């Protein structure tokens, strides 16, 4: 056991900043939470909960090389560098990630919950499912020689263009070891491909993903910049829609009568528009999609904040650098959005749509995953870029 | 010709104990039954029907090693074996077995028909049906290189994932040489998966398999442990439905208008129960399974049979020792079954269960499968685990 | 332990009939032999070591029906053929046996050696070394799409055509757990190919196979009818030769200065021409290599036998019916082989051919393997059809 | 990217078909056949020139060293423990070849035979050697 002095105390549920309290901690869960046994004096920081970043790829990272390093590279150098970047995740206060894409993060969560490396819990989605030619289309760009050799891709490779074909690929996902199912409804842009904003996906088949993920307790997060596919995944029934660039007035009517979540990733917009300045950095098919899409995230973001679209955390890390995720807290900040507000989008609206319930506040019963700060958040946000405390499950990482 | 003289006989149709009689059989099959050509003198046993156990893997034993030996061994091996697995079912007093899964029991079938080995008679269903990522998918948790050289199976392996793909391995089936068709509806305690008791049939696919297994002459049984699977199983219109182990009232409802026949098997769950104070059996993927799944048998199986839904004999041995099957006998008794009605599921229940009408009752122009035992079962049902006389289709192997 | 009591004893080291014997069994192995604990009473037979049979075929009998049925079983079936084929050598008097070919025999081998099934000790060759086009190739024959379809053999199945296939095919020999190597050096007569006596294996390749085989302890047996190939497979240095109808002078010189074994399998050549009468037995393409090479042997092995060259015992069941091997003892004797000969050529000099030392001979340490016949055999060699005690490593198996 | 000792790696062993270092010994016939027959590129040979092959194959993978399995092994899922599995050509050829990209070669060897053949063509070490004699020590001293 051990008893933990917070000097200020932020309510997760409410959105108010309390007074002293002391947490009781035992078994890897809070106990007690007493107003005014080891003794870990906090006493000069703000004490919050773990947060949550519900859009990772920790098997990548961005680079001027990205696009070379798909022929060269194994996944066992991926899982080499994924240590280093679980642990700079964890050390920047995020407890908890949603990893939306790769086939090492099964098997670093495996890794992380057997206590072989350190990091945060994570949900992993494994492989992307989508059509032929999509977004997460595995063989696009390749010459013909090499796709011939490799084959067409199919279901268990997570390409699909039919409803039978769909359902194989989610129960494909639930084979491999999946928490979740990830769609790409949309072109990209970071893709060697054409289009970025064009529909992938038939409202059928989207439906026929949906019904099958459910029967397997899974939820859908879809990928999204263009109205039409955007608007087919929110009326198919996802939980979640990611960047959500081109949204227009009937998506939010569409979305807040359905209740879905929007994930804006303001990060990775800002990354590929500051990176347009650099000359050679992108392949000349990507170039002209990651100058127009980027940075008018912001304004649909902000848009949407303002006509009542429930918004949650997410960065799209793995564009960019790992471990720098609390910045996208400025980035919401600075685009209207209250800080009480940004911080609730990270504890205890990312456990909803994680669809989990012992996490996200300080209450009793819950898992203990506790930080601290420096400086007061509410009045500069800038203090979310000082974690001094650093606790998952009962085990302090960071002090 | 031979006279057989019982002593005490037991009426399986009506479930009571008569007076001396003489059996007359000739040319394979009971001929006449006179109360009060050689002669077998059995005044001192109870002359009985031979028994049927629904539910047996022929084919295989659970041990220690049973996990790893799915690599190294071939089937000749498993043929070796499946000899004296016959050979002690047979002696056991079990004329008449249904082999609910695994390739070389049509094999044994065709070499015990022939009179090369010895063995009870046998009706095979082959390769069992499921779908990917399913409890009798054939390459659950193999590592992705044995994956990607054996392919991805498909309906010829017995893998489907659509109402065509379920047609087409329905006619493989009979094209292999089985007699009825065996599908897993939900997840599974000893397989190498996660789930035990999620829905992993659709309503429409299992009718698919249905129906074209009515065609053929088949009947269809349904493995099921969670309550939505075995519901949608119910409801497209199986045979039987095996474990059961979370059925409910609204199952039992469905079961009883629909007259289901239901298959318990006391006894692996016993087994798989009693292997847990062992410290290493099974791998960590499986423990919890079978920690939590079995022994909860017991009560489903009583409170099904106070509830009025038809029960059949079946033990799911070879996860037990074969030719230990009449310790079901001792485990339906100690629930609260009678004992009469315990051996009625195994002579005319049985088949019932199997659509065959030459056999379970000992009347003229039925085959000529007669068992004897020292002590009366309805009164100490451990007499069932001594029996002296067995016989065959007019052929006495045990006497 | 137990005292088995014969009545007159065979020294098959000098070829004589002792009086009466004392034999004491203890542990499996013959521990005391006293002229003049359990008793055996056998005063009334003849007590003679177990017999070894150096050429069958227990995954195959041959039948009508023998070369449809090579696209339409599987070698479950054949195992399941092989108990009852084993379990008949057994009681025929044969104690060990040595298998030149099949892939089943070495399963059979280790399910005997477990006590799952009854037979008698077997030492496998496994699958049989030939060229292209050879006696022993897997594919002579078949149309050009199902050689197409499974391509062209190569040493892994047991085809070579040069040095290093030769060493690979050894050692792949050994891999799958052979007790020796055979080789096809001439063409043959029941295989569906043209020539039947033509020179089939190069000096340097048969060479090669003997060293590699020397390297894992294993001796090499040479299927050969023509002059040509015995030639080469003597001067290379084989153990022994099958066969051999068309041996002339130098041939035996050669094997005379070489100590090669000779077995000449009458059992055989009396069959396939006692078949012949018959009009409809074998396909076009086998019936006049049949009718012309068989029951030249005869003459053959007296030749041989009176030019000084050793004999040792074989019949190469499986083309005639097993467990009938003991009329090649009749055989044997009808050419004008003494019965003293005639017996020792399946004990004391089968152990030779076979290279081990603890059977063959009633003396202390050597494993107990005992049979009795009710006759004499030395004055009327028709008593080998009758065998009254069969005890295999100290086990009774007919009494 | 993490924390460790300098190694100097072998990568894949180098073997016979059957040898200690097999990658498919005792795999099920199925298995066998849907994963082929290994070859050199797998790290198995049965000649000079499969020999040249593999250690070729071991320099383009990355490897520092070559490593060899002279005899049978006692973890292996085989039967011989202490049988010769090399000839002393396939051996020379393996060092020759080894010679020219700068490696040294290492023989696993528990049986005489195959140690006397492993010395004889000039290995850099030896591992285990249970069953060495006079002779084979003699020579190593040589
Ligand atoms: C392994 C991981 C897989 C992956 C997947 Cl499945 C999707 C994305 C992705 O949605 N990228 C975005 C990047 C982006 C850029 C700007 C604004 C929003 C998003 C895109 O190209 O549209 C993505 O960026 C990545 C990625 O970084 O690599
Ligand atoms: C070859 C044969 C195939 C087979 C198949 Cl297809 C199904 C089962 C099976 O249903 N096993 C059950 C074992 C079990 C355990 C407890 C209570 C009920 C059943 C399960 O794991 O859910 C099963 O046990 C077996 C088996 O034993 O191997
Ligand atoms: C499975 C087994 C494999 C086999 C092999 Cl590998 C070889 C022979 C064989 O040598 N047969 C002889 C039969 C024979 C007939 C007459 C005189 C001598 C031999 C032949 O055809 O020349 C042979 O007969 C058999 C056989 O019977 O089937
Ligand atoms: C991945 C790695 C590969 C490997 C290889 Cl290539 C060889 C050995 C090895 O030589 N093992 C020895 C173990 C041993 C045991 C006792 C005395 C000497 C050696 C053997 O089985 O003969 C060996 O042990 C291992 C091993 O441990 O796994
Ligand atoms: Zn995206
Ligand atoms: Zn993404
Ligand atoms: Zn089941
Ligand atoms: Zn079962
Ligand atoms: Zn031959
Ligand atoms: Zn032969």
């Amino acid at each position: 056991p051990v008893a933990v002095q917070c000097g200020r105390l932020f309510d997760a549920r409410s959105g108010q900043l309390k007074g002293p309290h002391t947490l009781l901690v035992a078994d890897g869960r809070i106990r007690q939470v007493l107003p005014g046994a080891r003794v870990v004096d906090l006493g000069d920081k703000v004490c919050l909960p773990g947060w949550t970043d519900l859009h990772v790829h920790l098997g990548s990272q961005s680079s001027p090389q990205s696009y070379s390093e798909d022929f060269r590279l194994d996944p066992v150098d991926h899982a080499f560098r994924a240590v280093g970047y679980a642990e700079k995740t964890l050390m920047a206060g995020f407890t908890s990630v949603r990893d939306l894409g790769g086939e090492v993060s099964p098997h670093l969560r495996d890794a992380i919950n057997q206590g072989l490396v350190r990091g945060p819990r994570i949900f992993a989605a494994g492989k992307s499912i989508a059509t032929t030619g999509g977004h997460a289309d595995p063989t696009n760009g390749w010459n013909e020689r090499l796709a011939h050799l490799v084959g067409a891709p199919g279901p268990a490779e997570g390409v699909v263009n039919s409803v039978d074909e769909a359902r194989q690929a989610v129960r494909q996902r639930y084979k491999e070891g999946s928490d979740l199912i990830k769609i790409t409804a949309t072109g990209g842009v970071l893709s060697y491909a054409r289009s970025g904003d064009a529909p992938q996906f038939t409202v059928d088949e989207i439906k026929a993903v949906v019904d099958t993920a459910r029967d397997y307790g899974f939820r859908v997060a879809a990928h999204a910049h263009g109205t039409e596919g955007m608007k087919r995944a929110v009326q198919a029934g996802v939980t979640s829609i990611e960047h959500g660039t081109y949204m227009d007035d009937e998506v939010m009517r569409l979305m807040k009568q359905h209740g879905t979540w929007y994930v804006p990733t303001f990060y990775a917009g800002r990354f590929v528009t500051e990176k347009a300045a650099i000359d050679g950095y992108f392949p000349e098919v990507v170039r002209p999609k990651a100058a127009r899409i980027g940075a008018l995230i912001s304004q649909t973001a902000a848009k949407a904040y303002r006509n009542g679209v429930r918004i949650a955390f997410g960065t799209n890390q793995g564009v960019g650098p790992h471990g720098d995720n609390a910045r996208e807290f400025v980035y919401m900040v600075e685009a209207g959005i209250p800080a009480a507000y940004a911080l609730q989008a990270a504890t205890v609206h990312a456990a909803q749509v994680l669809g989990v319930d012992d996490q996200g506040v300080l209450e009793p019963g819950k898992r203990a995953d506790v930080i601290a700060l420096a400086g007061n958040p509410l009045e500069d946000i800038n203090a979310v870029l000082d974690v001094r405390f650093v606790m998952k499950d009962g085990v302090i990482y960071k002090q």
